[PDB]
């Protein structure tokens, strides 16, 4: 392999445990898609890494030693990760959850979940993509008693990779409530897993007896979980058509009477002038819109969560809460605090929690950036 020289920045990187190769640490770099080997300034060795661009990144590190990148050292790298994970395999009531994530187990560019009988591996570059048969074939060993397993690649977009086929659509189990996923349709899969613990709270009993409105809505994850916890009513407002039967289908398999619980397929800046024409307020308001979004608006969640939070209040009961969601990479905690702050204005409000990604996420403790869910509570 390259012996490849890294600057000064690279360097203090590298020496507090960022496992992220960032472009800008590496304006020199006319080489690609290899592994590498990186030596300091004073030709110090400083570990093993592999490049591939990948979003603002480069590459990562892979290890401070000098090691081989092989399907040896991919079973390893999955023991460990299984490892740290027994309580998810001896608890029934979690079915679907996270394997591998990235640097949080010590190898960026590839996430691996579970979905029941079978897995899903997502590829975030194009150098993991190439070495697939040796990623696979080390955690088909490690875990050999999974059915099949699909592929999403995220650098044809989605497809079966090895065993059973699953069917089309079917339920797996969170929190001891059933949800309806596929594996094998576009980048989304009817579910983020990530929020797995804001919707075991809602199950819990945190928006009992309360009315509940659900914005960017998906499927409805979050108003079937308030549902089963004892919520008053449930509205779930998505612009995609697909939102009706998809959310549908979570309360059918749960057996939940749905008299109380109205599907909207809406524009989210439509919904909050109707809602106000009408009259319309409620107890809960949960916002969680995408990052980035096209086409009455373009909405960016760095931009234009101000005006969320502005325009859901004025449709807040009294001592409300708005749960403000968001999986932004790009938006730091203390970013996204300021963009509900300034949507706010004057008015009186108490953070009443922070809650971020589950430990199945894992993440790289030394990168901060790495953590990219933020949930706030707060009350009115
Ligand atoms: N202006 C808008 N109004 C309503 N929905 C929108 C929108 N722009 C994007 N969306 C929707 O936002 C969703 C992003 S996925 C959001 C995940 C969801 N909160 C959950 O709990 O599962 C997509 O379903 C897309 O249809």
């Amino acid at each position: 392999m390259i012996k490849l020289m890294v600057g000064s920045f690279a360097e203090k990187k590298l020496k507090r445990g960022v496992q992220l190769l960032s472009s800008r640490d590496y304006p020199n770099l006319n080489l690609d898609n290899q592994v590498v080997q990186l030596y300091s300034d004073a030709d110090i060795f400083l570990g093993t890494a592999y490049l591939s661009k990948q979003n603002k990144g480069v590459g990562w590190l892979i290890s401070p030693k000098k090691v081989s990148l092989n399907v040896t050292y991919f079973i390893k790298l999955f023991q460990w990760s299984k490892d740290k994970r027994k309580n998810f395999a001896h608890s029934k009531l979690t079915t679907a959850y996270r394997l591998f994530n990235q640097d949080g187990d010590s190898f960026g560019g590839v996430t691996i979940d579970c979905y029941g009988d079978f897995v899903l591996f997502s590829w975030y570059n194009s150098f993991v993509y190439q070495i697939r048969d040796e990623i696979v074939a080390a955690f088909r060993q490690v875990y050999p008693n999974f059915l099949g397993a699909y592929e999403k690649i995220r650098f044809n977009v989605s497809a079966h990779l090895y065993g059973q086929e699953a069917p089309e659509q079917f339920l797996i189990l969170e929190n001891g409530i059933s949800y309806n996923v596929f594996l094998n349709d576009g980048l989304m899969t009817g579910i983020f897993l990530d929020q797995r613990q804001v919707r075991n709270e809602l199950i819990n009993g945190s928006a009992a007896g309360k009315t509940v409105l659900n914005l960017f809505s998906y499927t409805a994850a979050f108003s079937v979980a308030a549902a089963m916890g004892g919520a008053m009513a449930t509205t779930s407002v998505d612009l995609a058509k697909r939102s009706r039967a998809l959310s549908l289908a979570h309360f059918e398999a749960n057996h939940l009477d749905m008299a109380n619980h109205q599907l909207v397929v809406m524009d989210v800046f439509d919904y909050f002038k109707y809602a106000r024409r009408h009259h319309l307020t409620y107890d809960i308001i949960i916002i969680d819109p995408p990052s980035f979004a096209r086409n009455k608006e373009v909405f960016s969640v760095s931009k234009d969560y101000h005006k969320l939070i502005r325009q859901g209040l004025e449709i807040l009961s009294e001592n409300g809460l708005i749960i403000a969601s968001t999986n932004a990479a790009n938006m730091t905690v203390s970013q996204f605090k300021k963009q509900i702050e300034k949507g706010f204005g004057k008015q009186k409000h108490t953070y009443l929690d922070l809650q971020q990604l589950p430990s199945d996420f894992a993440v790289n403790v030394q990168d901060e950036s790495s953590n990219y869910l933020k949930v706030f509570t707060i009350k009115v």
